[PDB]
């Protein structure tokens, strides 16, 4: 079982730190969602949950994976079929996109 | 590092499973952002994030913690004080409000 964590916050255009859908997250989490559930395997292990803010909003998009720990940041819709891949069904998170283990 | 989830989520009123707002989560986040905000020994190494619906409305409110992986369900404001001091930090979970590990 791994929980993925999309962070959905926005925020007013005057905040500083700016927010992850304005950085395009809500189109992570819909690709997110359009993954999951099109993949047998991946729907009954994952589940994908929107968030508010998890306090790293310049490195957003930010998502995180539990159990593991593994916090995603910049994240693209483009990059979400990786992150399915390598790490929710092959184990190995995407080194590139990692902000914190 | 303990991160904790409260589910936030409201609902129109027909929705059959209803919503862990309307069972009073809001609240419930609000405890756990006083608590965490208010105790030295918490406030830099703990996370409160509000979510979305985490598929367990029934049981709302729902609150998870990572990366333990502990779901209780039924979460009281008045219960946030007993997950603070017996799981948060004496590491015991509250077993009478588990509802997954
Ligand atoms: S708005 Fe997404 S981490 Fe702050
Ligand atoms: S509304 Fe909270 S788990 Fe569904």
């Amino acid at each position: 079982f791994k929980h993925v964590f999309v962070c959905v916050q926005d925020r007013p255009p005057g905040h500083p730190q700016g927010s992850c859908a304005q950085r395009g997250s809500r189109e992570v989490f819909q690709a997110f969602m359009e993954k999951i559930q099109t993949d047998p395997q991946l729907f009954m292990t994952t589940v994908i949950t929107p968030t508010g803010c998890m306090n790293a909003s310049m490195m957003g998009p930010v998502v995180v994976v539990y159990p593991d720990g593994v916090w995603y940041g910049q994240v693209k819709p483009e990059d979400v079929d990786e992150i399915v891949e390598k790490h929710l069904k092959g184990g190995e998170p995407v080194e590139r996109l990692v902000i914190s283990k």
